């Protein structure tokens, strides 16, 4: 398979994960015949999905790329503000509408001031500098780049290193996902690595024992990753009770990538019908919790790694916005990728 197809196949998914996967994300528990009624009533026969937060920001973040030809982050930081001003509506966090209040200040000169000054200097460790980082790993191919522009770019609102190692290990995740095939083994190992290294540094262990978690917190989840795949059947409970499914980011990147890895193989539960890149999505979303994000997540991985081929066209021609979303990735291509 091609890589055109590779980044095609991300951004579809990831956003096909946030236009289905925000359908549940008020829901307590999610009744898993109510999301395989959901989505086969994407096929047939004889109105849009509308994105969120989600994936405005992953617009705007490789809209950004694609201007500058690279991570540029008063550009970038300005895109996100504008993009919040022109739609503020779509669904963003409290906490990241303020950074874009101070960003769209005159006077705010360091657009990072902002994300630093959350909660008391500490800053936000949530989701949402993971949600939009996949195109940090189809503009930039070394690993190296890939670590230090999603860093950046998640600082622009998650100044917490509990916030941006969770982009920083999403980043890896679609980057190793465009690869192509490969063990969940292999896969696991290579993301345990990255982040056994990052989390060694000072900032890192300060910050989670500050927060009470004694530290390599995503190394922690992706060895229980390890123990969950290795396991004859695991239950959602137990998935949610060691990985999570909330809004930090701790609890719902390493959650996005076992449903990745877990979804390489069939599972009773879902018609065998569906591909596996269809199966992770609908797996993702029948654990509950932020669905829309941890969907997302998910979705940009599998499709990195499962390319276009498993993305149906019923279900991409759903979404808000899918012929931009493939205008996105056909850019990336060019820009970044043919040369
Ligand atoms: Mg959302
Ligand atoms: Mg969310």
């Amino acid at each position: 398979m091609a890589s055109l197809s590779r980044f095609r196949g991300c951004l579809a998914g990831a956003l096909l994960g946030d236009c289905v996967g925000s359908f549940y994300e008020a829901h307590d528990t999610v009744d898993l015949t109510s999301v395989l009624r959901h989505v086969q009533s994407l096929e047939p026969d004889p109105e849009a999905l509308y994105y969120t937060d989600d994936t405005a920001m992953a617009r705007a973040l490789v809209q950004s790329l694609l201007a500058k030809e690279a991570f540029d982050e008063v550009d970038m930081a300005h895109r996100f503000a504008q993009e919040y001003k022109k739609d503020p509506d779509r669904g963003y966090g409290a906490g990241v509408v303020t950074v874009f209040k101070k960003l769209l200040n005159p006077k705010c000169r360091d657009v990072f001031e902002p994300a630093r000054a959350q909660f008391n200097g500490k800053g936000s460790y949530g989701n949402g500098g993971a949600m939009r980082v996949a195109g940090i790993s189809l503009a930039y191919s070394s690993v190296q780049d890939v670590q230090k522009f999603a860093r950046l770019s998640a600082q622009l609102t998650h100044a917490s290193s509990l916030g941006y190692n969770g982009a920083i290990l999403q980043a890896l995740a679609v980057h190793l996902a465009l690869q192509g095939e490969s063990s969940s083994e292999h896969f696991l190992k290579q993301l345990l690595g990255h982040m056994e290294d990052l989390e060694g540094d000072a900032q890192s262990v300060l910050d989670a024992r500050e927060l009470g978690m004694e530290e390599r917190p995503y190394s922690s989840r992706l060895k229980k990753i390890g123990e969950l795949l290795d396991q004859a059947s695991v239950t959602r409970e137990e998935v949610v009770s060691e990985l999570g499914n909330g809004i930090a980011a701790f609890e719902s990147v390493p959650t996005a990538i076992y449903c990745f890895l877990r979804c390489m193989e069939p599972d009773p539960e879902i018609p065998s019908a569906f591909n596996s890149l269809q199966r992770t999505l609908i797996y993702s979303i029948s654990l509950g919790g932020d669905t829309d994000t941890i969907a997302t997540m998910a979705g940009a991985i599998a499709g990195a790694y499962y390319g276009m081929d498993q993305v149906p066209e019923s279900w991409q021609q759903s979404c808000e916005g899918y012929e931009e979303t493939d205008i996105l990735a056909q850019s990336l291509h060019r820009v970044f990728q043919k040369s």
